[PDB]
């Protein structure tokens, strides 16, 4: 294995076309579903491909039409849990219709949609045409304490979301470039400016960032994409997205499931020419020095995976905290988080890199046993996924007691 | 005036949509002339949009209806030789058929098109299905020695192209991305990794790189481009591509102008994004030591416009040579080359940065006079086109004595 | 706590004289004894001032004479063993004749001279005048198998030295800097690049380097050194020397104990000025990719302890190899390398930051209970000395059973 | 010729012992003249061995004591002018006794001294113990309007000196570090923080800085220096003082010349192993981005110098202003300064890599003739000194008219 070039322009000239990609896939995929997806056949089609998140778009159809697509998503996923080794966690998120003209943060209609979402437990909300900080805190009031765990993803779409940027994101769980929305207000040469400083911000805060809208535009018609297409999902993935999402091109056409293959296969293949030695050291350079253990393992395990080329990372969570710690390093590996919370296992789809796998297992006597067990399940389905195989390398993050907030341990061990 | 941030990311982070881009645009515009352009009257628009470089097709259509194509592009280009200060030169490319199926390196047909060529007085030759060096030397022998200063552009289409690419890139005298047809050869979620792979090579070799095919599709049919062919244009110019091409939009689409209008606007807000920094240190620390005066002074005067933050590099030219020294290390203001070989001003449109004007005067009697006479002239044109105004600061680049080979001078004047 | 400048130049500026250093001293002290420095009386001082290593010179004297050294040597240093936690071990070295004049390897003296010092028990041997890597293996034959754990440092002191210096180095367990001979043998004013070259390579193999001769040549006669000496010390530690050597001062001189307490207050000031930034950057850049475990954890502890400013990193060592590994990636923090075998803990002095502490207590029955009770010996250790108190972070090492070549675990725990 | 090293490590580790340096020596020598050095005759080999400026103590001795060794000084160098080709000129330098017990600015004492060196026209003033940016107002006032032009070098020499240092450098036209008594008031293994953190602020400000006191002490009483004595001259020149200087060695020792030949030979070898590619880096990086014609010729032809690895940098110059210019930017080539103005030549000795002439020739009728005769003159100069040989490359800085305040041309000239 030979080192990385020392410069941009070397890593740029050693790129190689007869080179294969690595099993595994960091980015996530988000798929609106409507007339041309909704039946039960079709989305296990869908999942087997990829999908990791289905989202409802709530500027059409009834409360009773959205409570059926709910239905049919989870019907499709529970048709897996048969084989747990084999079963994907799938998240469902509900984008809501904003004020609109076809003004208030949150309309009449919006609190209805809110608190509908409450009541069938989605695990993120996408909230339309955000300007200002308290925008944001009236959307976390009506979903109140009942629905305190659903992530909050702000849409950024005109000229004050991108001037008050800095306020939103510090309130937001995660941002949303809607680029549709925003190259009508703003110039459409400066739309690709307003991505990159915002995908930029968010990179250096360690939140989840989502580019959207016109991806694959033309395989709503056709079986195949443009070559403009093919390098604008590239492009993405290499500013530093973390997931891509497919509108039209699910909802309405005519070739749904090869529109989420073609992404699957593109996201791939941008991994793999990422320059991880120099993002690596800006990120170091610019992390804070705090006395919190959890903070200083996670740094740890990054370097050491870097330094022996594992196959994986692997990280026991229970509110998701600790896996979220070490996505924001960006390592080349993939992190395999293990849970016994089901939430927690669809809301880490928003994070670059973390594959969330969850045990069914009941709890053990000895802490100790049910430690190793979380572990050996882990090695499974890695093995099974084709992640690694026997006698590689991976590392095990741990903590030193019950509960969330003690992860302190880092170890190597080659695969059983 | 603020300094450059110290990172990468620091950079990204600090862009602003916000912020006017400087009057002049860098990268070069290549046109198809077909049926919906072909006429005096809409290439007279073209040329005013921003196009630079006129090409013709040569897979259909007689001798007879291509001999009238180039009498228009030079009737429309000559209508504005009466104001010597306005003029601006237009390159003709002729672009060949190739081993084609509906083999050898030049057909049959393409010895008659190439000899066709050399009667026309064209500026440049995209050779189409290129695979190694000795295809190359075989197009150089067709054209003879009458037209030995056409310059030869490779189009890398194919495996054997992209494997053998750094021994065409030898014999070549630029190279052309062909994405359409080695988006079919090679699968296309790898198109994106040997357009960057090329870019870099090119770049590091001081030699043009043309992208072409698919950028601006929907523009065919639509008056507005995508999201996503919005953001493929930017890319290329921030990989680091001399020109981008159209041909669909300006051959045979409905909208012509308005894509040779969207290109302009695009490639101009791409420029001023660029991480000038970081880019002018690489290729430093990259150039060989050597004893050769006109590379020496090429530097210098690179070094002391990023210093000054100068509105312009004036050069004076014969062969083209000392404007493609500078160019290579990609300054942030514009050359002007001033030049009295009319085949020299239409070939630097293939070079990043270079502004080309064509002195009409005689020569003087007393040398120094006429050089005088040549700083002034290129002086006038850069405040006629907005490029700077009286009090700002130029680098002027000159000779000790007449002929080629001799460039040797840097001076730092206020525009008079 | 303030992140490090970004450039060199930055950082010198940012220099304070107001600014007191830690309490650790990493860089290592070694003292010739002769006539001035033979008493236990005044060994015992030497000890408490910072004195690691014992030289004795076979140039002059008797064999019986210098057993009654070592024995002298040996009390002094037992007289501290009643209290466990504030013992420090400290090892002999034993320095040969070499061919010298007043040519082979090893003279006939030598051979006497080596099997001599396996019969006494030394720590290790400086090999005088070294040309060729035929030399080192000379030498390690004449030790033989009773004398094989004894290391080997080859001094360099000619032309042919500096010339072949490579092979020598991948031969020997460590280098000796020999300024006296080195600076007759070449022209004086090169001297100073002959040593730079030396520290640079030995640094980038991870092996130990000592710098040696008239580094505080004026106290022989005076109780306080010239302005040029307290810089000589200064740069020999920040070019990257493990160990500093006194000759004339402590053998023959007037102020033997002011000497050594002279070499401990620069030190430890000089190696709070180290531009840890780059030098860590670097040698991970420089760092192999390999499957080895231990290799991934140094690394990875290394990287924790900057990152939450720790306190010390506790490593448990049988052959010394484990704290070999950290010290190579030069951390800020002190290394407590935790043992059971007394040569393993004298040995450890060659290597920059390793502070070794050895434990009597006997093995309990349990495994898991054993390595518990070491890792609190070296807690209390730490606080007596004043590394760190109650509240601070501290990185440990262990492994997953017992034996040499099996660490692979990192915790961050607090102080206890 | 190869390339630099890409890291500080591998610099180091490529330095030789078996390559030698350039003929010229950048850095100056200041020589302490006393009883040992008062002749006529000594004086002629002091300056033959390389001596650039002569200090006078004012501690002791009487005006008309101190009057009589200006005129030794000032007889020994006028003894070369007749041939013009190898005249070096000589400054003389006036040290005040300052507030001393054997307080304020100036005493009485010192109002006697400096106006004393007002009438004998001295080049520069060390003035001692500088406590705050109002005492050097105050020794500028006594200066009056007659020595105007007589530069200031501010002695720092304790700890009030050290924390107000940055409104000291401010307000003076150079710093010295006066060692020795600056280590009496702070602890003396500080010292060495206190050298490089002001080297580092002069360096960055573009102004001279001197490093003083006991850097060759052991050579007054015997003809060879110790190792320590030889590495703490290499270290100053490599931190980067401009110039060093002599005390006890030349005033009062028993070996003067052989003082001042040991400082020219290590002061070449330490030049040769500047790391230049990073220094010239980060003063670049560092400066303002301003309007300033003559900054920005300075460096364009430093970049120019490194790119042909030029044997010099000819600079025409009244006030020294162009010179000190180039100078801050730390080339590795010799700047020729050629003036006409005799005290410009003897005070451009403080920065380095300055080497003076002074023009004897008529002021010729046609300026651009005038000119020319003043750049050939710098290339005899140059031949006969070994700086380069016919067919050599080398730079030229002029102006566009007569007067100070208008360098803005740059030519690369081959040696005639
Ligand atoms: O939710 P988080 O902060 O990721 O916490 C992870 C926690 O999981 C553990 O590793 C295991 O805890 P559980 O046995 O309670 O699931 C803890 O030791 C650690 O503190
Ligand atoms: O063709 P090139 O190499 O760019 O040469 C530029 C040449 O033009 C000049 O600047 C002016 O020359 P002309 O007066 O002959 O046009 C020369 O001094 C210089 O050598
Ligand atoms: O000699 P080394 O390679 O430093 O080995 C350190 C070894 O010490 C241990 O940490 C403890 O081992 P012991 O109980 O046998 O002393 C092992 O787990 C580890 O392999
Ligand atoms: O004192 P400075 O600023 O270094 O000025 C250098 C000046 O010397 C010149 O090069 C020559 O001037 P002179 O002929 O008056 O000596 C000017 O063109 C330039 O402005
Ligand atoms: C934002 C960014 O990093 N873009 C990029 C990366 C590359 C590659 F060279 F790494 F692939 N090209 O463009
Ligand atoms: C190849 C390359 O440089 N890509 C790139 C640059 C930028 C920007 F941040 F500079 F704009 N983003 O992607
Ligand atoms: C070899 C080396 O690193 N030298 C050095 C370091 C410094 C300081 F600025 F870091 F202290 N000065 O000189
Ligand atoms: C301050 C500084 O730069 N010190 C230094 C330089 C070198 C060398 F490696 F460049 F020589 N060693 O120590």
């Amino acid at each position: 294995h030979a080192a990385m070039a020392d410069t941009f322009l070397e890593h740029m000239c050693r790129l190689d076309i007869d080179s294969p990609p690595i099993t595994a896939r960091n980015t996530g995929i988000i798929c609106t579903i409507g007339p041309a997806s909704r039946s039960v056949e079709t989305l296990k089609e869908m999942i087997k491909s990829g999908m990791n998140v289905a989202r409802l778009n709530f500027s059409h159809g009834t409360h009773e039409y959205h409570a059926e697509t709910i239905k049919n998503v989870r019907t499709a996923t529970e048709s897996f849990a048969s084989d747990p080794i084999l079963y994907r966690p799938v998240a469902v998120a509900l984008d809501t219709k904003g004020p609109e003209i076809r003004l208030p943060a949150v309309s009449e209609k919006d609190i209805q949609d809110l608190k509908f979402g409450v009541e069938q437990d989605v695990d993120m909300v996408f909230a339309s045409f955000i300007r200002k900080a308290s925008d944001v805190h009236e959307v976390r009031k009506v979903l109140g304490e009942k629905g305190k765990n659903i992530k909050i993803i702000s849409k950024i779409e005109n000229h004050e979301g991108v001037r008050r940027f800095d306020e939103i994101l510090e309130a937001s769980d995660g941002i949303m470039v809607a680029r549709g929305d925003l190259g009508i207000e703003i110039p459409a040469e400066k739309v690709f400016l307003a991505q990159k400083m915002m995908i930029g911000r968010c990179n250096r805060a360690g939140k989840p960032v989502i580019c959207a809208t016109q991806m694959l535009e033309s395989m709503i018609k056709k079986p195949r994409p443009t070559r403009a297409e093919g390098s604008d999902v590239a492009n993405a993935v290499l500013d530093g997205a973390d997931c891509i999402m497919l509108s039209g091109e699910t909802a309405k056409g005519d070739y749904p499931l090869e529109a989420v293959r073609m992404q699957h296969l593109i996201a791939r293949e941008a991994e793999a020419a990422i320059y991880h030695l120099q993002l690596f050291e800006e990120l170091r350079r610019l992390a804070p020095i705090t006395s919190d253990p959890t903070e200083a393992t996670a740094v740890g395990a990054v370097e050491a995976s870097f330094k022996c080329c594992s196959g994986a990372i692997i990280v026991l969570t229970k509110s998701g905290r600790s896996a979220h710690q070490v996505a924001r390093y960006r390592p080349r590996a993939p992190i395999i988080a293990v849970t016994r919370n089901p939430q927690t296992a669809r809301q880490a789809h928003l994070y670059r890199g973390i594959f969330p796998v969850l045990c069914k297992d009941p709890v053990q006597e000895a802490w100790a046993e049910d430690v190793d067990l979380r572990v050996n399940f882990a090695m499974n389905v890695g093995k099974a996924r084709g992640f690694f195989k026997k006698g590689d390398v991976v590392i095990v993050l741990t903590g030193w007691r019950p509960g969330s907030g003690f992860t302190n341990t880092m170890r190597v061990v080659p695969v059983p």
